[PDB]
């Protein structure tokens, strides 16, 4: 029952994630740098992907900018999730480049955000996503009309409403069964709030630890 908009979306959203995935992915003081270096490919592919999803360019400049500068962490945190091994508790950010708790710490993260990352991870585990509904997921998020700084929520929340329609249509035939499915992975939009925020937090608290964000991530992350 999914129409053929639908069905097309979809599959122009998994096919733009893979193809900006293959494109950028193909003493403390080193861990540090390290884990920034991830982040700011991760910026590039996140930029890369939002100009592949129908709809985004029709928005202003402006707007594009602000709803991506809100959007990146979280996008990162289900693309994190989305990289859990629940074997060994870690993270493959790449092939190798895996992330325990306390690799995260000893790049600069306290364990009030680890812990809930991990929380969030197995959560979202728990749900058994699929390509398309992370991809649908991803553009719903990017579509909040209630970012700081936008100028035309109205748009964007109309841009987001054929996104929202087709999760929930895609996941009505995925599992007939689990109604619930749906709203269980809209609360994990509501959850990456609050890690968004113990992450501007945990930026915060970088400036009398010992460091500094670079460049590229200084203009997103510090506020
Ligand atoms: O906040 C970040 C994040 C994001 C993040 C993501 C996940 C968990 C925790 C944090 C960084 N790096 C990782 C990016 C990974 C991007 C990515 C995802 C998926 C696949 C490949 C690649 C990072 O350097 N800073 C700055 C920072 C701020 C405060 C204290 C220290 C450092």
């Amino acid at each position: 029952q999914l129409t053929a908009a639908q069905e097309l979306m979809i599959q122009q959203l998994v096919a733009a994630q893979l193809q900006c995935n293959k494109r950028s992915f193909s003493a403390r003081q080193q861990r540090f740098a390290h884990f920034t270096e991830l982040a700011i490919i991760s910026v590039q592919e996140i930029v890369d992907f939002a100009k592949q999803v129908p709809g985004f360019l029709q928005l202003g400049r402006e707007d594009q900018i602000a709803l991506l500068k809100a959007s990146t962490i979280e996008i990162m945190l289900l693309e994190t999730a989305r990289r859990y091994n629940h074997e060994t508790e870690c993270i493959t950010f790449l092939k190798d480049f895996t992330y325990s708790k306390d690799d995260f710490h000893r790049a600069g993260l306290q364990v009030e955000f680890i812990n809930p990352i991990f929380e969030f991870s197995r959560a979202m585990r728990r749900l058994g996503l699929d390509d398309a509904e992370y991809a649908l997921l991803i553009a719903i998020n990017i579509f909040s009309a209630d970012r700081p700084n936008v100028q035309e929520p109205g748009r964007v929340e109309a841009l987001q409403q054929p996104y929202v329609e087709a999760l929930l249509s895609y996941t009505r035939i995925k599992r007939p069964q689990d109604q619930l499915r749906f709203p269980r992975m809209l609360m994990k939009l509501v959850s990456l709030r609050t890690l968004s925020s113990v992450h501007s937090e945990q930026v915060f608290a970088l400036r009398l630890q010992d460091k500094k964000l670079p460049p590229l991530l200084s203009e997103i992350w510090d506020v």
